[PDB]
This record gives structure tokens, C-alpha cells and sequence, in this order.
């Protein structure tokens, strides 16, 4: 009569089995699903922690190939311009160049030129390009006087490719170059030397318009309705409704509302760690779950209230009731190493959230603060620099389980190896 | 016959400084003081020649925080002179080696050279002398046809303050100006808004020419005649004469050859600890000296037996020099802020320091993520950018110099005193 | 042009108190002293104006115990004469009570030196205020020394207390500005951060005898703030001069001392984490107990003669 449901194993009670290998490390595919909607070229979120997840490492996040979900412990007005900062991230063309119009008088001009130099302002009416005033202009009252009119400018239409634009460049014996839309209306600017310095991520997690992809956090307190609508207005990918105990009516009516009201974004739900709660968030609209309570041993859950689910059998769990829903799977918390990372997906994870694991890193929140001969984040966490180092370890270590255990891609990973129970 | 005790000789922990009557703040103190003979600093900071502390890119900040770096000497001749060059040539805002043409250079061959720097311009030269550029606008047979001649050139003359350029780039309505030399020779490229974004360092340590200021160790084995020919060749300040054991004759002589051969670099000799061995470098020619020979705990006294304690090696030797216009460089034992007021107001002109600054940004190594923290590999903690270290060192410095009343650090070395305390 | 030593400094565990003749039981002995010119107190025990020690409520259980509270000046201006005024009107019967000419519990305030001092010392002043602490790090400065004379002349019915000072000099200096008292005490302890930071400090037993040598004769009694562990070394600190010490951490914590108590892992903390240490009154029992102790192994029946007459051994490591 002691209503035991089960036993239920943790990341240290398996291990993965080597099996039969024909594709090296290097060439696995890590390739998955966040949700129902949106994929991801490796399998890692960072969690909407406030040690860990703003604008900064949300961009280093997408252009990893995973995704960052923005915390919530700020203001609604704040964490939608946190949104904002990580959808208007471009890499080589300048969106906000420093303009005139043709009724600026020259000796405004001038001033300008002060702080901004002879380089070139574009000339716009309206937002419309009109002509471009370059020092050489000044040397031979407004500026329309002056300018190089609209038939002598090269341009490059909006959405060209970058390695169309230097062409472009190369073939008018110029180093900058306007661009417009089909309109002739100016979208921003690229210089030859900006596109060859142009780091580029051919990785990274972008929407259909070409955007980085960005989630945001909310909870389910009195003011989640005005967040969520911010948020979405800012352009958020992906909104998640996070709670201590997401099997709760707080959690899925909250998440049903989001399904409702904004049908066209993204919505994961959690956190839960059986079967039954997977599926009363999948009815509820649901377009990913994420997996963790009490993961970890000696944790407050575990201590103060007695409840946890070991994460090895909580994931197993969910990606069972979850299987023909089309819904994938977020395993958050318990991982501590790369073969953590690795068991999870054997598990049936679609991927996994870091957080802790990400504080300190440069793209992290914080101030670099030397304390005692030795490197912290303050706002005491100890500086771990590039975010890309420990996300190249982790991968890596995820392709070398995928070498064990030839698989050759996520899929494969999630469904075909097999583990061994040990006993410590 | 006795037992030849000399004296009894303190060190760091064997003395506290006497708080006197203020009224300067810290923030107002002067910090200014002499390396040598003939080089002044702005804050008493050395970095010593180790290969973990001392290689150019450390020694550039050094320099720019109003200290200096002294190069170490493991390595070979040519390479510790092209140490020496990084840190006499390195700018702000003006590009260096840029790619230039020459007015018989066939336009074809300009072309296949403009896909992979652009346009916006190559100088042109014959046979190093600057006689015109080439622009896209001018290519809209041979450069010569084509070029902008030297009448069209708006140049200044290397050595032009920052500002200075600046200025003249805004008279003339342009973004990219030449430096030349007397004669008109290219030297090279600088662009307004290079220079509108370029970090100024007021304090810096510059030489009559605006050159940030260096240093670099010799032995005194038998290649050192030629290692020194060739550090002064690539524009070293200073020849720092570094050995275990100065007050010997292979020093002693070296220091000699160095002010006889080369006249016009100013020269140190060490390590020293008794007043005997300061005057005899002194007579020797040396511009100044450096203290310390087993400082505290360390191999010397452990294998050799060997050392005197610092604080009195420095009034030692301080008392020695009175009246000479020779500075000393206290070199060792300084743990703490604490500890480099206390060896100035010894009598140090300025302080060496060496481990504390391994493992920062600008010391020599690559970052490494070990167990969650931040080392610098080549085992050292990652302890970030090197002015952090150097504010907290000079703000301790400043602090004591306010409990002490000295405006300056001549009043620093001459007038605080010190209670001599108990290990209780 | 040597090195410059103006003397070796002593520390409270480089010296004993010597045993000499006594006709005074420890019970019997009396611990009167004065603060300041014009302040009495019956023990030689002053709470230090830090944000863990004293506020209203350890100001009130101090004068009651016959010693005196500094209210700290982390805080608002009108918050800290609020402070104040909760003494002054504080009616509890407790026969050694630090009291005023009318009959409310004495209490001082901490103030600095910079730009809002003068409002500060004008509010702690009308709510009743006993002495006014100029207290800084560097009391031998332009800044301290002006700010005492600055309310020696713009308030000459409160008390003034100048610090901290080190040296015989800077006694002198606060002496001849119109202190009422001076605090003794610059990197008393052997891992200040005066000491790591700026390499200053003087050894306490050393800088107490030197500024009761220099303020001899003056009428200007003299505090030993820091270096205190034990009760061992409030009698040393007498024995070389003080008039009486202050504490500071080891009042915090107290029931009366700021802040919250908390439960942690099976231990009690106070939340601002230090330990809980209960009632104050059983540390200053244990505090005057260890004093009492020291005048009845030196023969001395009272506080004059426990200044002026005990004599110290030097001893090793
Ligand atoms: N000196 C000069 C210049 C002259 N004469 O022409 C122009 N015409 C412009 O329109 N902008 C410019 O910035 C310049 C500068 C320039 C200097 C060096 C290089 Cl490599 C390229 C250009």
C-alpha cells in the first residue's frame, strides 16, 4: 500500500553502449526541433536566468545555431527592447546611417561633419534617397545644391547577397555602396572592407524573414497578459510560460490563452516530469514541453518539499507520451557535462537548457570584477570567457557520443542507441 | 675571530607607516617619478622581463598607463629586437605598411590588387618617396597616367599630434590623409574617423620623438654585445643589465661597455642589495639600479643562502645613491599595495613587478576554460586586463601617500617614517 | 639619510600585566571614568557608530549598563536624529544608567566630513544628542580638524569627540581644535585593510601610551577603538592610558544590535550573516568581569590608579 510509481533513474545510474560506427565526429548532423514550428542546427537553449540570458548572449546563442530565452525579472518595457536588440542584430550592412535632406543647410552639414568626417551623407525626402553629399561635393544654402543626384548613385537592392554587393562594388570602382528597396528607399549601407571583415555564422537560428531567433520567459502572475503582447509585438520567436510546476490550471490556461490570442507564435510550457502533464500541455496547444523538477540531488524541491523526478526516467517519460504529437521535448537541469548532455538525447530530449553553466561567460550579464588574483562576473561568479568555447566543448563532446554509438544524426541519436544500468 | 653579522635587516612585514598630517586627497596626489637618469614616468610601475609578464603587447600597456615594460630575454636576438620595434611603432590611429603602387605598376596589376584590398586608395611610391595616389575615381597602360600627383596630396608630416591631423582632414574636406617624412618619403595612412575613435592615454610614456617608451633585459653571456647593438637599433630606451648577481665584475663591465659604446641609451644594472654594490654600478656609469636578491623565502636563500631583506636593501641602497641623481627600482617581494608604499617611501624611485601581472589580458599566453574557472596557458589564473591591477596597485599607493600627507612621491621617500613592530 | 624607524611599537599580545600588592577585592573596585570633558560613565565600555552595532535600541542598552552608544551615519539625515530623539525619550530602576542633567540616557551620532555635515550635526544636535563623533579614518587632517572646531564654536553645549589619531601630534592637533575627547586607533589589528591596502598603522598598546602621554595634563580624555578580542586586552588598553574602549563586532550580533535573527543550518544568525550571542548585558558582564579581575591582580581600587600605576612585562613569541 506504499504507492510507489515506479524507479527512476538519473544521468549516473546509465551509460550509453558503443555500437556498429560509420560516420566520423565531425560529419554527425546535430540538427533538431525547438518546437512544433521552429529547428535549431545544434541542440542548446540557454535558460531565462538573470545570471545568464540577455540580448548579448541571446544573439551568441542564435548565431551558435541554438536559441536564448530572455528572463523575465525586469521590466515589461525592458525585456521586449531586450527582444528588439537580438531581432535588429545585423552582421555586415548598416541599418542607421547618419542622412540629410535637401532643405539641410550646408552649414549644418558641416557641423555634422565634425563628429562624422566627409565619408559620404545620403540625401533622403521622406525616407526616399535622393542623392549622396561627399567631401569632394563641398570642394566645387542647401545641400541640394551640391549633392550628387539620384542617376549618378550606386546602389544595391535589399536582400542581395553579400557576395553580390562586393562584386557590384568592385565593378564601379567604389568602397561604398547605398542600399535601397524597390522603391528607392534607403534600407542601409555596406563598405567592401565591412563585407570582407564580416565574420559570418552560416549556423545561425533564423526566422523566414532572415532574423536571429530569440524566446522570452514569462510566469503566470497578474501582468503575464501586457507582457506576452509586448513581447510579441517586439517580434519574440518563441514564448515560454516557466514555472516551478507547469502541471498546474495556472500554467495551462495560460498557455491556451497564448495559443488563443497570438495563434502565430511559438509557446512551450513547463516545467513538468510525466507523462500525464506532457499530455494535458500538449491539449492544450503546447508547441514544445520543457522536462526538469528536482532534476538534481540536494536542491531546494527536494529538501524543502520532498518532490523531484530523477531526469533520466522524467525525460524518458515525457518523449514517450509525446511520440506521434509532433511536440517536441526540452530537458532542463541536471546536466553538469557533455556525457549528461549526451544521455539526455539518447533519452529522447529534442535538446537540453544550460544555465548556470553559461554565467560567467563574456556574453553573459555581469561586470568583469578582479577579486583575490582571480577573475569573477559581479552584478561572485567566476569568468569563464567565450560563450563559443564551452558550447564547442559541449558539441563536441555530444558528436563524440554520436561517434559511439553511430549515430549519424539527431534522430537516430534519439531513438536507435541503448543504455546499460550501472550501480556506483 | 666572530660571528660576521652585519646588521639586522627588515623586511615588508617588519614595518607599518606612521599616519601624519593631510590635507591632499588621493585622487590629487602626484604620482610622477624617474626610471632613470633620463627617463621620467608617470606612476612608479615596472613590469618585469619574465616570459610569463614582459613580451610587447604588455609592455605597450605598460607604457600607455604611464609605466613601462622591460622585454625579457628568453628568446633570440632578432626576435626580442622586434619585441622592442612592436612597442617604439605602434599607434593609435595611424595604419602602417599599407598597400602601396608604384607609378610604373601596370593598371591591370592594380586591378587584380584592388579585389582583394577595394578601392579607396593605394599610395603611390618610387622607391619609397610618395609621389601621388590612386583612387577609383581615378581608374573611371600604367598608374602613372592615371594617379593624382603629389600637388593634389594632402599630407602631414609624421609625428603631427592626433588633433592635429584631425584638423587638417577636416580643412580640407577628406577622409584619408598621408603622413610623410622630411623628405616626403611614405610613412603612412591615417583616416578621421580612425582617429575620432582611437582611445587617448594622457599619461602615457612617450620619448622626445611621441614613441612609447621600452625597455629589454641582457645577460652577460657572450652574445650580449650583439644583443644589445641590435636592441638599440630597433630604438630601446633602456638596456636593463639583468642578472642574479649585479656587483660583480661581468656586470660591472657590462654596464661600463653599454655607456661607453652606445652613449645614447640609457642603462640599469642588477640586482643589487647593499650600498656597496650601488656605488660601485653608479661608478660604473649606470643610470640606475635595481634591489633585490633573495627578497623573501625563495630559491636564493633556500639553495644558496643568500638574500637581505628588502626594506632595508632599499634605504641601503637609497642612502648609498643620495646625492648621485641615480634612481633604484625596488624588484621583489611586493605582495601587496601596502608593500610598494612601504618600498617607496624606503627610498624606491619605483617599483618591479612580476607575477601579478601574469596571467593578464595583455601577458603573454592563450585563455583556457579548466573546471568551470579562466587560466592562462603557455597554469596561472586569468586575471583580465592589465589596468585593473594597475588602479587597484596605484590606488593603494595614493591612499598611503594621504594617511601619509605626501603630495608627490619625492615627498613620499623622504619624509614619512615608519614604526618598526613585533611578529605578535 | 637612513632608514627611517621612529620607534619599535607594541601590540596587546606583546605584554603581560605584572601581579602587585592588593587590598581590593574585584567586586569592590569602582569603574568610573569620563568619555569626554564633560561626560561621565560608570564602565569604560563605548559601542562603535558601525551599522551592525549600534542604532537606537543598543544606544539605549548601553546607557543603561552605565556605558554609551554611537549612532552611525549610514543612514539619512533625519533617520539618524530619529534615532537619537528614541533615546533621549526612552524611559525603561537601573542604578548605573548614563544619564544627562535631564535625566534622559546619554547617546552620540557619528558624522563625517563631507558636504551635508553641517545640516547632519544641526539635526543630531536639536534631537537631543550628547557628543557628536567627528569620525573618520584620518583624523590628523585639515578636514577633521575643522569640523571639530567648526562645532566647538557653532554649538558649544554638545560634546565633541575627534578621531581616529595614532601619534601624540595628532592628539595635540584635536587638543588645540577644542576636542572633547579623541579616538585612538589606525590599523589596529594585524590584517586591517589599512594595513594590506596602504601599508599604514600604528600597534595599539604603543598608540594609546602616546597619545595619553601627549594629552596629559590637558583634561582631554582619550577611546582605544579596534584591536580588542578579549577582555585580557581592555585592561592592557587601560593600563597604557585609555579613559575606555570601544567595541564594535563583537557587539553585533546581539539581541540589541540591527538586524533580523535567523535560523541557518541549525544556528541562529543575525540577517543584515554573523552569529546570534543573545543579551548584551552578558558580554559587558564578561567584559567588566575580565576588567576587574586585572585591578584586582594589580591593586588598583579604581580607574586613576588603574591608569597610572600597573606595570607591563614585554614577552616573545
Ligand atoms: N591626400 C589626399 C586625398 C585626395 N587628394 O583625394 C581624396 N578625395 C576624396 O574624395 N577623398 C579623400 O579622402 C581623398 C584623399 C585620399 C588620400 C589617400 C588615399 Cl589612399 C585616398 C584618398
Amino acid at each position: 500500500m506504499l504507492r510507489i510509481s515506479q524507479e527512476a533513474l538519473t544521468f549516473d545510474d546509465v551509460l550509453l553502449i558503443p555500437g556498429y560506427s560509420e560516420v566520423l565526429p565531425k560529419d554527425v548532423s546535430l540538427k533538431t526541433r525547438l518546437t512544433r514550428g521552429i529547428e535549431l542546427n545544434i541542440p542548446l537553449v540557454s535558460a531565462a536566468m538573470d545570471t545568464v540570458t540577455e540580448a548579448r548572449l541571446a544573439i551568441a546563442m542564435a548565431q551558435e545555431g541554438g536559441i536564448g530565452i530572455i528572463h523575465k525579472n525586469m521590466g515589461i518595457e525592458q525585456q521586449a527592447a531586450e527582444v528588439r536588440k537580438v531581432k535588429k542584430h545585423e552582421t555586415a550592412i548598416v541599418r542607421d546611417p547618419v542622412t540629410v535632406t535637401p532643405s539641410t543647410k550646408i552649414i549644418e552639414l558641416l557641423q555634422m561633419a565634425r563628429e562624422y568626417g566627409f565619408s559620404g551623407f545620403p540625401v533622403v525626402e521622406q525616407g526616399e534617397l535622393v542623392g549622396i553629399v561627399t567631401g569632394r561635393d563641398l570642394r566645387v544654402d542647401t545641400v541640394a545644391a551640391i549633392m550628387t543626384p539620384k542617376d549618378k548613385l550606386v546602389t544595391a537592392r535589399e536582400g542581395t547577397p553579400l557576395e553580390e554587393m562586393k562584386a557590384k562594388l568592385y565593378e564601379n570602382r567604389i568602397e561604398k555602396m547605398l542600399v535601397v528597396d524597390e522603391n528607392f528607399y534607403l534600407r542601409g549601407l555596406v563598405t567592401f572592407r565591412d563585407i570582407e571583415k564580416a565574420k559570418t555564422y552560416p549556423l545561425a537560428s533564423k526566422d523566414e524573414q532572415g532574423r536571429l531567433r530569440v524566446g522570452a520567459a514569462v510566469g503566470t502572475g497578474a501582468d503575464t497578459g501586457e507582457r506576452v503582447a509586448a513581447l510579441v509585438a517586439a517580434g519574440v520567436d518563441v514564448v515560454v510560460v516557466d514555472t516551478a510546476h507547469g502541471h498546474s490550471k495556472g500554467v495551462i490556461e495560460r498557455v491556451r490563452w497564448v495559443k488563443q490570442t497570438f495563434p502565430d507564435v511559438q509557446v512551450i510550457g513547463g516545467n513538468i516530469a510525466t507523462a500525464e502533464a506532457a499530455k494535458a500541455l500538449a491539449e492544450a496547444g503546447a508547441d514544445a514541453v520543457k522536462v526538469g523538477i528536482g532534476p538534481g540531488s540536494i536542491c531546494t524541491t527536494r529538501i524543502v518539499a520532498g518532490v523531484g523526478v530523477p531526469q533520466i526516467s522524467a525525460i524518458a517519460n515525457v518523449a514517450a507520451a509525446l511520440e506521434g504529437t509532433g511536440v517536441p521535448l526540452i530537458a532542463d537541469g541536471g546536466i553538469r557535462f557533455s556525457g549528461d548532455l549526451a544521455k539526455a538525447m539518447v533519452a529522447g530530449a529534442y535538446c537540453v537548457m544550460m544555465g548556470s553553466m553559461f554565467a560567467g561567460t563574456e556574453e553573459a550579464p555581469g561586470e568583469i570584477e578582479l577579486f583575490q588574483g582571480r577573475s569573477y562576473k559581479s552584478y561572485r561568479v567566476p569568468y569563464k570567457g567565450a560563450l563559443s568555447a564551452i558550447v564547442h566543448q559541449l558539441m563536441g563532446g555530444l558528436r563524440a557520443a554520436m561517434g559511439y554509438t553511430g549515430s549519424a544524426d539527431i534522430q537516430q541519436m534519439r531513438t536507435q542507441p541503448q543504455f546499460v544500468r550501472i550501480t556506483g
